């Protein structure tokens, strides 16, 4: 391979240029599937990729694993074998009350909540996504009747104090994130997750474009429990917006 | 008066929900010039404010001065009246080469490198734009013919930025100005939409350009009412 | 003209090194008009600017419009037309329950909560004001009666959270300014007001001598509102007073 | 499952209270080898647990995945669970002339270059390793007559450090990994305890070491339970 | 005693509100010896103190230490004890080419480059001289013909000045010491009154001069009773 | 003498390398007694050193005085002087309820809760002990029978707002250090002193070898006050604890 985590050369990605890239690699495949000519490509670690064709153009699928470290490995790896469009799909917990299950998320900006992105740009830099990619996003959602929610993600290094969660080993949050969450509720923040700041900033500032979207699939602030299809349902629909949006970024 | 500063009532906006705020009231007045039964309604030092009416529907243009600080309060004064979108039009240079003089910049997303945008948010929190807001000003520009360039302004308080211009091209940003930051946060982590585009006047290298930025922010309030 | 912005050349200041410094143009004609005469020079945005003499010596009065950015711009274009010296007045509220409407401020340093001035220092440096200005400052109002108040002023980005009110559209003030006027009260900051901390930290950095001094037309912290003269008869004190300092200066 | 991502339940660490937290899958089926009654308990994303036992006692050994952030998901989750000491391995480069390919590594304490470490504490507070585990980790080298280093570590979020090595080696900095950071000042900060081996597999200048690196963590652990 | 290290109560003071604090004991004796009634009070660590009279009033003169944390401890400790306003003297160089040896310096503020003035106030907070000492202190040199620049100094923990003095220079920085930021924060955020005044006894380019700055405190301190 | 403050020379040391530093001067001959041949060096300001005799090998003992800013001056003076191991010994108060008075704490990190510390090292850098005086001091208290502690000490620039202490002239702490205290205590910090942040950087950062102990000698969260001998049987036991320690440093 000519990259350091991936175990990819370039021949492999057979001159695809954008990548969709969900955190586990068990959702790979599946998103792989919509497409034609599914193919896997390698496995190594949580970095599990395959190719795929869509309009007769190749385009990748390949996980980030979980925060930004490395997410900051798969993106740069796949922007050195010549990937310049990247599609983040997940699923997502939100923090407002008017967010439903099954909702979709499009992600305009992230928060930064974590140290990887500081190592692309500096703090003051925005993690905007790209607005093409964001405008392929949305409008794939529209597409499929979905939901849709635009706006603003907190993209945290931790799962727990950074999301201010108190049921813990120590119940503690450290100062900086006590109250956090009713603040970033007050400012809009729609969600929490751990890798966007990364994935964004380092690809608006190295001339890559980037966009991610997210299906709800929980609301902590919610009392209701979702559904006995707490993700499927959801998750399937979010593969179908992002393969979609894909379509019209080729 | 209902605000502290600018010298209007809520009854002066006649049910506006949406303001366009320049630097200057000299461009105040053009983009006024633009719409339906313009009218002068206050001003009072930086800030000069018109009505006027685009399908039927009232709208606001106030200038907000220089810098953070002044648009801030033109900005949360118009909010308290019952302004929910906000958008920008300023003239800029560009800092990339390939960003031509004529040329429409929309602003995505913003350097924050001012003093009141943490006012409003800390540094973590992205000066992002309303999405409907930057896809507004773009599909403005599209319809009358403007070469339009979409991405990443820095913004900061001096008229001599910095006090890492060379870092910022090395970044992809557009062009630098002094009040984005700060209408961008302000309205992001407030609830409130907000937008910018700007006309590219000069650059290194390589009223005509104020007037076609001036007529696109028109014409994209128009599709945001 | 010879500066960007004032619209003035060298020879309009008739060599003038002393500059009276208002936030509003409308009140530069009133200041000037103390003086002998009063010439108007140029009006360009929210800087308008007047041309006096005093003692035989050219004085400026010019506005510097709100905020720090607006003032660093006036200043640095005023001192590139030879002014040295530069005296600020303005009127203000005061956040000490003691302080009286009437009363005049006198400013001897400012607490930093704007960015323009960390374009000229670094915020470990002081924003104070020169000693010849604040003395000057302090015997007119000794001259004229005034009941004075000298010491610390918080100078402000904003007139609404960074001077933490909540009678706003959001209501909301972020994390970093809660709480933070019974800080600053417990602290012995006499107000709040915009300017200062990039007027005094440009002018205390750079080789130029500054001072600030402020009527109080009004005061939060009581619950009596201030007289249907809630500023004039103040106004013109703070001018006179102003006026009567430029002359210990010259 | 008790845990949102380990996919374990308490009963499944049939009373364990120390992990061995390595950063891969393939390093955790290793250390489980060396030890009695292995077992492999889950596998879930970037996180693969097995049990084993040590002088008649559970001990867990659960992959960590790259970076703070995965490593603080696995030491919560399993501190939820019932360990409250935990021990993690590696393998790294080192920056100091003196450093031989082939010894061992522990750390007292690591620069916080890391983002994640920031979400327990305070930059102030010190990334630093319990006494007992340090301990535990020396004497487990001496016995098994490995060339032993006893310092600081630097830790960072890139896998392309800064983003100040220089400034680093000049500090006595032994060497550069991403995890050690998150994972000593999580546990120093919440009353676990923690501490850090590595072999060393490159230096400028001058599996067998990862083997002795993963022999010298399960004797410390013995010492430790 | 009454307080945690001075060894002093508040009999000790008869009434004292003003304290002169140099750093050392060498000098406090030699403050002591140019006002009425000198007696010696205690000593304790670094901190020496002595009593005695001006214009029939009791006055304290005190050592600080070196650096900012002990005089943070010496301050509080007199205020503790009823002491409002704080008069320091010390001996210093100058960076400034026309300020020459024997020279006085009065310290308007200070540039915050310590640790412990963060204890009292964040850094925006300026390290600002009260009006009255610092009045005091210029109407004192002037009486006895010295020459007197007033200003800013810049105030560090380090005796080998950072870890910026081609700054400090530029911006008309007078001179450098360790004590000042922390006296003056901590007193102009807590309702004290402090001064600072400095004899000149070195520079780049070009007893008596610490003579005649102890003889400018005590006479300061008179003019404040 | 060949060192700005400490009045030495290096011959003064006899080839001395290792230096028991207390902070205060009164406590040096106390210590120096233990060992053999006790000989005052010198004694200028809070630096007083005495030189004595450990197994045949010359040993300093030397003053610190209070404070990062006189810490570091001691320190760095004696690393000039030759001196390469550095024991901190000291008597301190505890912050958690079941460390008692009498009780022995071993310093393996420090908060850098101080400023001098950063001229050392940036702040990311940790402020920790050496390992093999670490052990030498835990295992000299073990010999001892002491109830030892061993763990994360706070390191402040003041003794009262950092220390966050009510009991003052103004009562206020400021915004940075309120609540810190229930903070540090939730993290497992020990007790709190102003020196060790400073020492600790300094020495780790330069190839020195330093470690920390001291005696408990009241406890402000148990409401029993510390007995008569609130200090003397509690100082001795950590002045032979940190002698003993030494013997195995040599």
């Amino acid at each position: 391979s000519d990259v350091f985590h991936l175990g990819l050369t370039k021949n492999d990605l057979q001159g695809a240029q954008l990548a969709i890239v969900p955190g586990d690699p068990e959702r790979v495949e599946k998103i792989a599937a919509l497409m034609d000519k599914p193919v896997k490509l390698a496995s190594h670690r949580e970095f599990t990729s395959w190719r795929a064709e869509l309009d007769g153009k190749a385009v990748i699928v390949c996980s980030t694993g979980i925060g930004g470290p490395s997410t900051s490995i798969a993106v740069e790896e796949l922007a050195q074998l010549g990937i310049r469009t990247f599609l983040r799909i997940g699923t997502t917990g939100a923090i407002q009350p008017h967010i439903n299950v099954g909702d979709v998320l499009v992600t305009t900006a992230s928060v930064r909540l974590d140290g990887a992105s500081l190592h692309f740009a500096p703090m003051e830099f925005p993690a905007v996504a790209d607005f093409a990619c964001t405008t392929a996003l949305v409008e794939a959602a529209k597409s499929i009747g979905a939901t849709t929610h635009v706006g603003v993600t907190a993209s945290s290094d931790t799962f727990y104090p950074g999301q201010e969660r108190y049921d813990t080993y120590s119940g503690r949050v450290v100062r900086r994130f006590k109250g956090s969450m009713e603040e970033w509720q007050a400012m809009g923040v729609m969600n929490y997750e751990m890798e966007s700041a990364t994935l964004l900033t380092m690809c608006a500032s190295q001339g890559l474009r980037a966009g991610m979207v997210a299906g709800v699939i929980v609301n902590r602030t919610q009392q209701e429990i979702p559904n006995a299809e707490t993700m499927k349902q959801t998750e399937s629909h979010a593969v179908k917006i992002v393969v979609e949006a894909a379509r019209r970024l080729l």
